[PDB]
């Protein structure tokens, strides 16, 4: 039987009303007993928060612990139970810091376990089947939600409330899991996990990266406050294909000239924030984030800034990962 | 032939009438001359990422003047795609007419291979003159689709099919000029709007904040220092803030700056009675909009109230 | 408290004087706080077994119930496979503005994370909501309110399998909170010209699946079986293969109505594209899908077989 | 410069008013392509794609195989009608014995149209065809700035320029003013890895497709059997469910040695094994994550070497 550790970052995603190693994981196994037949489950309570309270300190603790567990010959896979709000940021961060080909599966629930028609039991059961599947090896970190397997690079929460809120808008799901039957149809061709250049093993604090939301009649004062608070990087969630308002652009130009990395993304939801469009990135000293979203671009810029603030090197990073 | 005015806000979206850029549109798409008697005016000459409240107010007041004219049957506005959704939503609540108002643009420049501007503009004229377009509210016509201004958004950076109505869908189609409606909005618009910008010179300042893990107080604080009258928070999932940011928004709301919760996710309602105690913190839930349109509705709300309850009713109505 | 009748067409989708409805109320007791529920069993079949006899029995019973002053709405529990056809049929045969809600479950009641309980609870909330009056027949699934005209099952297994690919949902229902954002502008229900009150059997209408190297033998077999109408699910914008076209032209000349739809899944099968409908004697189904176009053609054939009159029906409803 | 052949299956997809006149007219309409590649042209067929047949698929697959076996040929681009592009692309995806790019491209608007999509689609297709990352991606459809794997592609809309979709996955890449990026690749075997070889085949097996609905019939199953169908695709209700009368005729078909493969009318998702239909008892195949028209192509290929239920289920569970 495969040995799998469930790391809980918060409360139970499945069941309600109630020795693996963490009381939350004991309550999951009691609520979804079918998972005991699939894997020998150990549990740990890695953090004790809602995903809207996530911090870089928790991301570092989680990455280091996932790396320690998957370095163990006895451990086949890790499943992380996670709040849906920021699951895509944690998954993306682990996709570039986990140094293993063994499966890492993040899973959550859009409805509380106490709800009518709670999604957590099926999502967790499916997650365990994905974690133990031979084809999950070397797929990178995945999100399993609503019978779908999403590449961490591509995944996002695209809806506030729907059980089907997770999407991969620039690709689509890489696979399906239906009552535990796992089938992959595609795999990412963007480097992840072992192929990532990033190493957070010695890092205690990630670089500060702010995100700004672009609109008509925009401002310089939020760029200025990010600079004053010691931002190392700024993601600009631009209008359309990463376009700033002029007052904001002038402040971003000043930020870039001071050595703060300015990375253009978009508020729109999907598509690439492309190079050689309307913004003169080379003159103004900006990076184009291409086919990500602001919150995942922030994670990649945080990781980039652990070893470079050079525009050309960071553009290569955005054009590679 | 019906009389329609085309208001340009930038350059040509494709390729006498009273504006050289509209004359160029007519040269580029001469079939439109058989559909309508076209007059042209140049309201601004900017990319839509340069839009300001000043240009929104100038455009809305001029649309209101034109549609009050007995001879004028509809207005078409050519607009950059990046912020077309905000201008359309603003006009949807400030235009006091049932006559058609159609916004149109082009995801590819007029000089491009397979430029989308010619067909978009030709389809927009057909929608503007169609009998069924009356009392549909302001509409965006793109990629053979008719989108209610309330619902419409640019959802992709480059695709010719970048416009969508993620919470509904298109209200109709226009295919080589053939116009068909299948649905209509049941949210009040145009003539049924309470807002009146006829003597407004400047709109209230409303900032937008982008939420993420390890979020900050310093952008709330900078918005307050700059005289924000409202803040849209583009929250994580169902409008959730990071704690440090929440505490700064609570301070902002106690100071009498309206805080309205939206979402960064892209679709769905930022709901009341979820994980945020809006009544205790003094916030508004923006429900089924997006941050950029929620900002437009809060800017209009603030022209007549800063009361949390009154503004929640505005979000739960429009 | 409002009085609602639940009509069951199969078993229980979750977990009065119908045992199946009693089991629903046992499975989702919160519904008893929302409404006084009466229950009837109209059929006891999977939706892949549906027939025109069951559609007619259901429509006439819905009409009787909604004519009662005491009855505020009807909810019908239905298999997902053919819910869109039943909903569309009722949308043109229910002579009332009172809410008619179809609901089902993509996962059996016995499954982990069964969707039936929340779907049914949401369906009752929609059925009793003031704003649901005169919206036409709706499908309520996965927190979404879909117009019967526009609704289709688009996925084999997903709980989010229902969609309105040419519009979108007309509203939402989240933990019982009901909000409409749009309504259909196509006439329905009380405004429908159709009347099935004394109809015992619907006209036969076959559906053909177009592809390269297509055949005439399925057209020919539909004709031999007494088809009154044929829906052709054509390639792209309703295009037939030549051999098939020739057989359809023959079918139309014989007085069997040929209506062009598409296999693609969304969009209009338009007039004035590559097929000369007027010369070949065909109808273009426009913005439907083959399974709903079959329903509208079956109802059309209750009053006419005239190509012009049937085109107007497709261009109206 | 890279040498690419354009095979035209019909008229010009771009423009209005070498080796084939249609390709000469494409190059006159989109001259930027001459900067990218040395283009040769051939007129392989002269039809709208609604008139496609297995004879034309065989001709096309054999000619693509000959051209890609040429050391100097980098890639083939095939201009094709949108209606049945997905069927031709899926057929080539299992019969082209090469990793060199094969790109199918078309236009949802005629080249004479306002805002014709052909010029940019064709320009993009040439950039995909000459991209080194396009090697061993399988046969692809390039439409509307998107790169779709042939296995996953379908036309999902009647008229939209964005009518192409990959509903079970998503596009494998993007091409935006010629800039080619891949994000994913199919993990299902294709092209050089496929077991099928049509080199000796002059005629493909007959496979009919049936459209399921309430109050369904047996007479279309019966007519397919009488016409000598070797296979039937059943486009079932929901997860591939038949009406009972139709199921009884399909069971008779299967007993008579005609292969019955269950698909779905719905548009997306898997027609799964071990659902409500007892496939092993009734002698049916479940087509899983395809659609009826692509399931037809795979069944036609399967029938060139076997009619065994178990072997054909393995084919559908593999490709």
């Amino acid at each position: 039987k495969p040995q799998v550790t469930i790391l809980a970052t918060g409360g139970t995603i499945a069941g309600s009303g109630e020795s693996a190693g963490a009381v939350t994981v004991d309550k999951l196994l009691a609520a979804v007993p079918a998972i005991n037949d699939l894997a020998t489950i150990k549990g740990e309570q890695i953090s004790s928060i809602g995903s809207q309270e996530m911090t870089g300190k928790v991301w570092l603790k989680l990455a280091k612990r996932v790396n320690e567990l998957l370095a163990q010959k006895e451990t086949e896979a890790v499943i992380i139970t996670h709040g849906t709000d920021t699951m895509e940021e944690t998954a993306f961060f682990l996709n570039l810091t986990v140094k293993s080909q063994k499966p890492v599966v993040l899973v959550g629930a859009m409805r509380p376990g106490s709800s009518m028609s709670a999604d957590g039991p099926m999502n967790l059961y499916n997650a365990v089947n994905v974690a133990i599947n031979k084809a999950s090896t070397n797929k990178g970190v995945v999100i399993v939600m609503n019978d779908e397997i999403h590449a961490a690079r591509e995944a996002t929460k695209l809806n506030t409330t729907a059980v089907n809120a997770f999407a991969s808008p620039n690709t689509g799901k890489i696979g399906t899991v239906y009552y535990g039957k796992v089938e992959y149809f595609t795999q990412s061709v963007r480097p992840h996990t072992l192929a990532s250049e990033f190493d957070i093993s010695k890092i205690e604090e990630l670089p500060r990266v702010d995100i700004l939301y672009a609109h008509p009649d925009d401002t310089d004062v939020l760029v200025n406050a990010a600079l004053q608070a010691g931002a190392k990087g700024i993601i600009h969630a631009g209008m359309g294909n990463g376009n700033p308002f002029p007052l904001t652009q002038n402040a971003l130009e000043k930020a870039a000239k001071s050595g703060v990395v300015v990375a253009r993304s978009s508020r729109v939801g999907s598509g690439s924030t492309t190079q050689e469009a309307e913004v003169d990135d080379k003159k103004l000293g900006f990076v184009a984030t291409e086919s990500l979203n602001p919150q995942k671009a922030r994670v990649l810029l945080m990781l980039a800034l652990t070893k470079t603030s050079d525009r050309e090197a960071i553009q290569k990073i955005f054009s590679t990962y």
